[PDB]
């Protein structure tokens, strides 16, 4: 039951400052803009311990199961191959990524019926909110 409340698929509705987040990651111009107009579905499942995130839209399809506490291998969206861990802070999906010597954290929270996406890198942070699609 460790995840119920973020269970189901949900739709972006709004995005803050996530250019300026993709940049401090270093994602290139062309990138940045064709995936800072995608408006994902984002598809959360659990099955035992495993969890499952899907986020489906024009730019890239990606999905990656994992473990809490269990490090694993992702390739983002935008192509950099991270080493990725995943862990429930008080009710909060707490995901790190590294690679390169870098670092970025992106938290999913339930807040009333939406669910919002802080990613930061540094002294950046972008927040996208979703909605139950
Ligand atoms: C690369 C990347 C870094 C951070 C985030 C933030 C995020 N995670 N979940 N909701 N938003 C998304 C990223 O990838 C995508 C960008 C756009 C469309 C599809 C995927």
């Amino acid at each position: 039951h460790m995840c119920d409340a973020f269970v189901g698929t949900w739709k972006l509705v709004s995005s803050e400052n996530f250019d300026d987040y993709m940049k401090e990651v270093g994602v290139g111009f062309a990138t940045r803009k064709v995936a800072g107009m995608a408006k994902p579905n984002m598809i959360i499942s659990v099955n035992g311990d495993v969890i499952t995130i899907k986020s489906e839209s024009t730019f890239k399809n990606t999905e990656i199961s994992f473990i809490l506490g269990q490090e694993f291998d992702e390739v983002t969206a935008d192509d950099r191959k991270v080493k990725s861990t995943i862990t429930l802070d008080g009710g909060v999906l707490v995901h790190v990524q590294k690679w390169d010597g870098k670092s970025t954290t992106i938290k999913r929270k339930r807040e009333d019926d939406k669910l919002v996406v802080e990613c930061v890198m540094k002294g950046v942070t972008s927040t996208r909110v979703y909605e139950r699609a």
